[PDB]
This record gives C-alpha cells, sequence and structure tokens, in this order.
C-alpha cells in the first residue's frame, strides 16, 4: 500500500507510468501533507518543492497578487492548471476542493500547450468517492483567523455518488496591519457509471473572495538601502519602518469570483482500452485598487526636516480583468503488445477558446505617505469604467500521441509529440488627453477621455513539440533515465497581448518566432523500504532562446539566450511506518547567456530566483494519540532586476523559516491540530519589487488551531 505522502501516480491520463518510472522530476504534494502542515492554499502548498514562490512584488505601475509563483527563474503563473486544464488569474487558490498538486520541473510542450520556460502546476479536483463519510474543520488562528471546511460524500445507489465541498475563511493579517482576507466557496458534482465501463462526472465550482491588498513597505533599512540623496540623509539611521505599518488606504479593494463548470465522460472499450472527452467553462473575475509607494529623491517631501514628518508618494494600481476559458478535450489511452514490445498509448484531441478582457477605469490619485507614521484612514475614490479596454482571444486546436514502449522488463523507451494550431487576436485602447505613463495624446476632433486605439492585430501559428526518455531499471527499486523536452510560447501566449511587427522590444511582436526552450534531464529514482519511500536525483539544464535582445543600430532581434542548470533532489514517503516525510533540495544556476544582463548588480544572474533553495517537512506518530511535526525550509538569496532607482537594494539575502505540529486523537470522530508558523519569528524580506523601494516582509511567528471531525 502506496504512502500518504508518495502518490504513487499521476491523476492526468497523459501519464502513462508511477512517478518512480517516469522520466520526469515530477512531486506530487497530497492531500495529506497539506492537512498535516495546515495548507488553505495552492502558494503555502508549493512550499514543500523547493525554491518555488511568490518572488516578485512587481514593478511601480503594478503589483503582483494571488498565486504570483516564479519557478526555475521565471513567472509561471500562466502555467498553473487545474485537472490539465489551463487556469488563468492573479488570484490565490484555495485547497479545499483539491486531492493533490502535481509539480513537473522542466517544460514540456506535449503535456499541456503553450507554457512558461519552468515546467507545470496542476491541482487535481476531488470526485466522488466509492464510500460514504463526513469530514469538517474549524480552525482558529493567529489575528482572529478563523476557516472552516466540509467535506460529504454519500453513495446513492449502485453506481451514483454525489460529492459536496464547501469552505469559508475570514482572517486579518497577524504581520500586516489593516490587511483582512474573505473567501467562500463551493464545490458540488455528481458521478454517474461507477464500477461499470460508462463513467459521467458532473462538477461545479464557486469561490467569492474580498480581500485588502498589500502593495509592501519601504525597504529603507534593509540590507544595501542608501538614502538617495543628501538631502534625504537622514533616512540612513531612521531604521527599518515597523513591518506592520501598511502604506495603503481605506478604498483599497481586491475582489473576484471563480465559476467552474466540468463535465467528464468516460467508457471503457475493453480492460485495456478508455476514451475520455471533458469539457469545461471556466470564468475568473477580478478587480482591485491597491497602492505601490515610491522613494526616489523627487518622490520625497520634507515638511520639517524631522524624519518623522516625511512623506513617500503613493501610485495606485487597478485591476479590473474578466478571464474565461472554454474547451473539450479527448483521451484515448490504450495498452498493447507488438511483438515483445509493450505499448502503453495515449493520444488525444484538443479544442480551447481563451478570452482576456482588461476593463480601463479612470485614473485614481493618491496622497502622499507619511514613512514611519502611514495614515492609511482615508478614502481616496473606487474604480469607474471608461470603455478603453484591451480584448485578447486565443484560439488553439491540439492533437497529441505519447508512447512508453517496453522494449524488455528492465529498458523502456518513451516519446511525446504535440501540435497546436493557435489564432490569437489582441487589441488595446486607452483614455485620450491623460498625463500618466501611457497617456496618448486626444486626436483631431474627439473627445478628450474617449477610448482611442494602440494596437488592434491578429497572429496564426504552429506550435510543434515532442519529448524522449529513456529509463532502465538497475534493480526492483532504483532505475536511471535521460530525457529531453521542447517547450515553446509563441507571441501572445503569455499573456494575449500582441505587439505590431516590424519595431519595438516586445516578444509578442507578430512577427517574433515562439520563445523556445529546451530541456535536458539525466536522473535517478529509487523506491525504497517496501516501496513506501521515494528518492529521487537529478541533474538538468533548460537552454531558453528567441529572447528579445536589441542590436548594434536601435533594432530588436531574437539573438538572445537564457539558462537554468543545476541539480534536483527529492524523498517522498515513509521512513518507518510511524514516521512521513516529504522534502527536497534544488541548486539552480538562472543566467544570461546572449543579452544584456538584467540584474541590478551587473552580473549575469536572473532576478528573483534563488540559486539553493531546500525545504523538508516531516510527521511522527509518537504514540497513539500524539502525533508531532516539523518543518524547515530555506531560500537563498536573490537578485532584484535592473531599474534606475538609487540607492535600493540590488538584492536580498537568503532566509530560514522552521515550523512545528501537534496532532491529538481523541476519537474516531474528533481530532485537534496545532500548527505554528515560522518558530522563530525571523524576519526577512519575502519579495521585493522592481525599483526596490517597497518590498512584502515575511510573516511573524503565528499558530493555527484546528479541530477535525469525522462521520
Ligand atoms: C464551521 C464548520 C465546521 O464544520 O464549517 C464551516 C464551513 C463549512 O462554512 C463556513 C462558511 C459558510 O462561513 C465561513 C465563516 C463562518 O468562517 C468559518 C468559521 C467562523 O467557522 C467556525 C470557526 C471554528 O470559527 C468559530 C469560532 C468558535 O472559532
Ligand atoms: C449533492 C450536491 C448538492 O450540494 O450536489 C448536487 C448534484 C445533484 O449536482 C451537482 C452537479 C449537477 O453540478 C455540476 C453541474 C453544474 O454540471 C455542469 C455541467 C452542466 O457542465 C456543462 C458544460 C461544462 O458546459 C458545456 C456543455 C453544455 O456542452
Ligand atoms: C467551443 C470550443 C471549446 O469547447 O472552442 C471553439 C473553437 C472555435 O476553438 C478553436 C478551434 C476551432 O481552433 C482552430 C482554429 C480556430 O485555430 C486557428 C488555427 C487553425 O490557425 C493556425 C493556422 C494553422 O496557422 C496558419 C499559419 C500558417 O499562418
Ligand atoms: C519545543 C520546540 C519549540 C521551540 C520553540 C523556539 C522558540 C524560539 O523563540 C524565539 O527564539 C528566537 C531565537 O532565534 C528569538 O530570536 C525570538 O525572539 C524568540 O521568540
Amino acid at each position: 500500500t502506496p504512502s500518504l505522502y508518495a502518490p504513487q501516480q499521476s491523476a492526468d491520463p497523459k501519464f502513462s507510468r508511477p512517478v518512480a518510472d517516469t522520466t520526469r522530476t515530477m512531486t506530487v504534494i497530497s492531500e495529506q501533507v497539506i492537512k498535516d502542515q495546515g495548507a488553505t492554499n495552492l502558494t503555502d502548498a508549493l512550499k514543500n518543492v523547493p525554491g518555488v514562490g511568490a518572488f516578485f512584488a512587481g514593478e511601480n505601475g503594478n503589483s503582483t497578487t494571488g498565486d504570483a509563483i516564479y519557478m526555475r527563474g521565471a513567472d509561471t503563473s500562466n502555467s498553473i492548471y487545474i485537472d490539465g486544464i489551463r487556469d488563468i488569474g492573479s488570484v490565490s487558490r484555495d485547497t479545499f476542493n483539491t486531492e493533490q498538486v502535481e509539480v513537473i520541473k522542466g517544460p514540456s510542450g506535449t503535456d499541456y500547450g503553450r507554457s512558461a520556460p519552468t515546467g507545470s502546476i496542476n491541482m487535481i479536483s476531488k470526485q466522488p468517492r466509492n464510500d460514504s463519510g463526513i469530514d469538517a474543520s474549524a480552525s482558529i488562528g493567529s489575528a482572529w483567523f478563523r476557516r472552516g471546511t466540509l467535506d460529504v460524500n454519500q453513495v446513492i445507489g449502485d453506481t451514483t455518488a454525489v460529492r459536496l465541498n464547501v469552505m469559508g475563511e475570514k482572517t486579518h493579517d497577524a504581520g500586516r496591519d489593516k490587511v483582512k482576507n474573505e473567501r467562500y466557496g463551493v464545490a458540488p458534482s455528481v458521478a454517474f457509471g461507477l464500477g461499470t465501463a460508462n463513467r459521467l462526472y458532473l462538477n461545479y465550482l464557486h469561490v467569492t473572495q474580498h480581500n485588502t491588498p498589500d502593495g509592501g513597505i519601504p525597504t529603507i533599512g534593509l540590507p544595501g538601502y542608501s538614502a538617495p540623496s543628501a538631502g534625504t540623509a537622514a533616512l540612513n539611521h531612521s531604521g527599518k519602518v515597523d513591518t506592520h505599518n501598511f502604506y495603503g488606504t481605506d478604498s483599497d479593494y481586491d475582489d473576484s469570483t471563480t465559476d467552474t463548470a466540468t463535465m467528464r465522460f468516460e467508457h471503457d472499450i475493453n480492460d485495456n482500452t478508455t476514451i475520455r472527452n471533458t469539457t469545461r467553462w471556466s470564468r475568473v473575475k477580478q478587480d482591485y485598487l491597491m497602492t505601490a509607494i515610491m522613494g526616489g529623491a523627487s518622490n520625497i517631501t520634507q515638511p520639517t526636516s524631522d524624519v518623522n514628518s516625511w512623506t513617500w508618494s503613493r501610485t495606485a494600481n487597478t485591476k479590473d480583468v474578466s478571464n474565461k476559458i472554454l474547451t473539450n478535450q479527448t483521451n484515448l489511452t490504450s495498452t498493447f503488445y507488438t511483438g515483445s514490445i509493450g505499448h502503453d498509448v495515449s493520444t488525444g484531441v484538443e479544442f480551447t477558446r481563451e478570452t482576456q478582457t482588461n476593463y480601463g477605469v479612470n485614473p485614481v490619485t493618491l496622497p502622499a505617505v507619511n514613512i514611519y507614521h502611514p495614515d492609511s484612514s482615508i478614502h481616496p475614490g473606487g474604480l469607474t469604467r471608461n470603455g478603453a479596454n484591451a480584448n485578447g482571444q486565443t484560439d488553439t486546436f491540439a492533437i497529441y500521441a505519447f508512447d512508453t514502449l517496453q522494449i524488455t522488463r528492465d529498458f523502456e523507451l518513451n516519446g511525446g509529440i504535440r501540435l497546436d494550431n493557435y489564432h490569437t487576436e489582441y487589441d488595446s485602447a486607452t483614455a485620450c488627453g491623460g498625463s500618466g505613463r501611457g497617456a496618448i495624446t486626444c486626436p483631431t476632433g474627439v473627445a478628450k477621455g474617449s477610448p482611442v486605439t494602440t494596437v488592434d492585430t491578429a497572429k496564426s501559428g504552429n506550435l510543434m513539440n515532442w519529448k524522449a526518455g529513456a529509463l532502465y531499471h538497475l534493480t526492483e527499486n532504483g532505475n536511471v533515465y535521460i530525457n529531453y523536452a521542447v517547450s515553446q510560447q509563441p507571441p501572445g501566449g503569455n499573456n494575449f497581448a500582441l505587439a505590431q511587427s516590424g519595431s519595438g522590444n516586445s516578444a509578442n511582436r507578430t512577427d517574433f518566432k515562439p520563445q523556445k526552450a529546451n530541456t535536458s534531464e539525466i536522473g535517478t529514482k529509487w523506491q525504497v523500504l517496501d516501496k513506501r519511500l521515494l528518492l529521487t536525483a537529478a541533474l538538468f539544464r533548460t537552454d531558453i532562446e528567441n529572447e528579445v535582445e536589441q542590436n548594434d543600430d536601435g533594432t530588436y532581434s531574437q539573438y538572445g539566450k537564457k539558462r537554468v542548470e543545476g541539480y534536483e533532489i527529492s524523498v517522498a514517503g515513509n521512513i518507518t511506518p510511524a514516521w512521513q516525510v516529504i522534502g527536497g533540495y534544488t541548486q539552480q544556476k538562472a543566467t544570461i547567456k546572449n543579452g544584456k544582463d538584467v540584474a541590478q548588480d551587473g552580473s549575469s544572474s536572473l532576478p528573483y530566483t534563488p540559486e539553493h533553495a531546500f525545504t523538508l517537512w516531516s510527521q511522527y506518530q509518537a504514540t497513539d494519540d500524539i502525533s508531532v511535526g516539523a518543518g524547515a525550509r530555506y531560500i537563498g538569496s536573490m537578485h532584484k532586476g535592473s531599474d534606475g532607482a538609487v540607492g535600493t537594494p540590488a538584492f536580498t539575502e537568503g532566509y530560514w523559516v522552521a515550523d512545528a505540529k501537534l496532532g491529538y486523537r481523541v476519537n474516531r470522530n474528533l481530532d485537534f491540530q496545532l500548527n505554528v508558523y515560522n518558530l522563530f519569528d525571523t524576519d526577512y524580506v519575502a519579495s521585493i519589487n522592481k525599483s526596490g523601494y517597497r518590498y512584502h516582509p515575511g510573516e511573524p511567528r503565528t499558530f493555527l488551531l484546528t479541530a477535525n471531525m469525522h462521520f
């Protein structure tokens, strides 16, 4: 029987082997792991994968929000999937309706189509089970954190089950003033034909959120900060601001809703062959107003020369966006023999429509904020739509075919090919006659404030991708393997935006080529102690090509190159029946290989990427009633991107966070759980923005008390 900390196989029918026999760097985080840790959203689940987190805080005119995940050196937020279907949206994803999260490092275009040059994150949705039972949870923790979840599964006939998951969460922020979050979700589903050759699964998901967003705090007093001028020199001695200070306003808010409907048909043609057809409709809506602060010399106001009277200036960051996907996917898996060669085939076709609409809003002006005594109890405004919108649409037709050839009992080959036909359409417009960062002058005879179109173009293309691997069983517990994969991101694949062809430095020029990523991997996997403990180690290199760089004249072309190289170590499962573990270590050297350096200190490293990262979680059943857990994470130092701001830190220091846990079983119906996070109340930078004026502080020590009920 498999370990609860080491799921043996991916739920995705595109992966024809268990994790231990998959020639990929694959980590599966189970619901048991997430539950034992008290992790309630994707970001906190991903802390079980080293060097994966929200490391970029944004620029000056925008901020990152939600699951802005960085992995293998780049933003991977557009390659988060639900049940293998892309889920774009700068919102945080609750884990209440999720069975496991599958993280594959090293991109492959065969898996899910276009992607970031990093890998893939896949949340697996709960489905109705064959048993009947009720699980309920109630949590109270630091800063009046309150959470309730309910999971109900009921079998009805010989062949029908229904499942319902419900979540409610309300909290302030233990480390931040005025930041509060609130969300509610419901996920009901019904399954027909269980235990039969013909199955229907119907799913629905709704999540509503109302958060107070957080733009960060000034970087005064951090390692590397210097006052930007002689005239502001008191900022070299006035110290770090209180990490609780809120620099936003009482008008700052972040709203979203998620609505997703899925319908899955399954038909067993025989005991070896199954056809599947999945249809999903999904919409994620979000609008927010949040505060970005700036601290350059010309941003600083000095009423009194006492630094307590000084102000930084505020910039509004607004978003009013809608992301929709409609898709239909057919999958066929079959196992059969051609002579002595055994085949496990997985082939399919996908139709997809993806749309993004960014609704223009009126500019919001914010007053200066006191550096050490921010007054946030003011109501500057809210969002008013102005009719100047950006519309993106991408239509995709994809056909794929994978095969894992069993050549002998000890030697396996695997390959895959995928073809994507896409058409992308993009147009944008701005309100004319403004004075800000993207203001466009009104043309003749057009009323001031009218939507003027700045881009309206389209792009059609092909994406041909493939992968190939080889695996050898050294024993019945250990193998070795190599793997090579190609992945691409065409113009308009990152965020639907396109640029007019012929000029500019945008990777989205319709005349440019896709950014191509080629990954190589050599590793070994060992299933130890009765196949209950999985140990892995791999060497990898990703070469990224067609990056936009500038020619000797003004021209731009695609001669740039980037590279991420290193090794990966993972462990997962049971060391003894009483002792569970999960964790990993990575070393990844992300660097510019051709082109301008992008790191502030002028070296070749990529920003917002730690070079060393370590995570380890362990849980031990000390007695029949009492269990104990512990966790430790190390994130290394990283570089800020280059910006013209003067005196702001060019890098951030690595940090250690430790966690602990306690579990007490009262009876089969009731058990308690005490999680405490950042055990040593360590201070650190969790992310820095591009210019370097603001950062997100690391959360302080927090507690979380949970009551688990089962019926
Ligand atoms: C609570 C049940 C448990 O089976 O499930 C609730 C969930 C299924 O629906 C909750 C949602 C509809 O509303 C969210 C809000 C009420 O916050 C949750 C919290 C207050 O719950 C009790 C929480 C122990 O706080 C109360 C206080 C005593 O700590
Ligand atoms: C016990 C619990 C009650 O709490 O559950 C009740 C149960 C009885 O109902 C759950 C189920 C019915 O919900 C899913 C439903 C919303 O189906 C979606 C389907 C219509 O997708 C269409 C598809 C994507 O859209 C395109 C298609 C039309 O081509
Ligand atoms: C409802 C369903 C989802 O449930 O979706 C509706 C559907 C509309 O989705 C789109 C699908 C039909 O895609 C095919 C086509 C629209 O894509 C353009 C492609 C053919 O052009 C590239 C072409 C090779 O490039 C030519 C190049 C040489 O210039
Ligand atoms: C039984 C296991 C629980 C261990 C509790 C450790 C609590 C540590 O306590 C913390 O220690 C830090 C040491 O760096 C100090 O800097 C903090 O001020 C102190 O609060």
